[PDB]
């Protein structure tokens, strides 16, 4: 018969340095070859499972491959892959559904870090924090003396990630750390101290 794709490679992310496994199975097929961003992947990296169904008696080939960060760097950060089922010369090559591969990362250093400040009581306090270049956008959480800053009437979380106190209270004196948690990594800022005087 003709070659049909049993299972399609699924789109996903490359978290950290954890690869993204792409699986692809075809019936009546002898070989499976992947192609990412117009560049064939070495068959040394492909794990091929070849057999025959004990009931149907049809030949199948199940192939997987780990897409690492190195493949993304060598090649738009989002690229496309798809397998190709091969066989006898008369057999026509059938391509599969193309799966796009995204990269999840987080850089080394924050873009805007908080600095220690001595602020007069009743003055509007602002402690900036901009996460490192991350994709997806990392979540910002503030800590004060080891406890998480819970926004209240005085403290408000701004859209730019900066922590803003409308009226600086003496209690607001603490060591503040900004944490940027991402799917790829989690980093914290250098602890800075702020003190309020009257
Ligand atoms: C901001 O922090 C400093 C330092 O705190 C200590 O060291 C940190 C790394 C962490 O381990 C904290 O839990 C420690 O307490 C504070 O200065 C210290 O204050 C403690 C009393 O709370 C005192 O025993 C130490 O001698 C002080 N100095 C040092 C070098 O530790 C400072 O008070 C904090 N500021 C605010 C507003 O909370």
């Amino acid at each position: 018969d003709e070659i049909t794709i049993t299972t399609q490679p699924k789109s996903g992310y490359v978290i950290r340095n954890k690869p993204l496994r792409l699986q692809c199975r075809a019936n009546h097929a002898t070989k499976i070859r992947y192609k990412c961003s117009s560049k064939w992947i070495d068959d040394s990296r492909i794990e091929k499972l070849i057999g025959t169904d004990s009931t149907s008696g049809v030949g199948y080939i199940d192939a997987s491959v780990d897409i690492s960060r190195i493949d993304v760097d060598t090649s738009v950060d989002a690229f496309q892959c798809q397998c190709y089922a091969s066989g006898d010369d008369d057999q026509d090559v059938v391509a599969s559904d193309v799966a796009t591969v995204h990269l999840a990362y987080m850089r080394k250093h924050f873009l805007k870090s908080p600095v220690a400040q001595r602020v007069q009581e009743g003055t509007t306090l602002q402690l900036p924090c901009q996460a490192p270049e991350s994709d997806p956008k990392a979540e910002l959480t503030w800590y004060k003396d080891g406890v998480v800053v819970q926004p209240d009437a005085n403290v408000i979380r701004a859209s730019d990630g900066s922590l803003i106190m409308s009226a600086a209270r003496l209690s607001d004196s603490g060591n503040y750390t900004c944490e940027a948690t991402n799917v790829a990594n989690s980093r914290k800022t250098d602890p800075v101290e702020v003190q309020i005087y009257h």
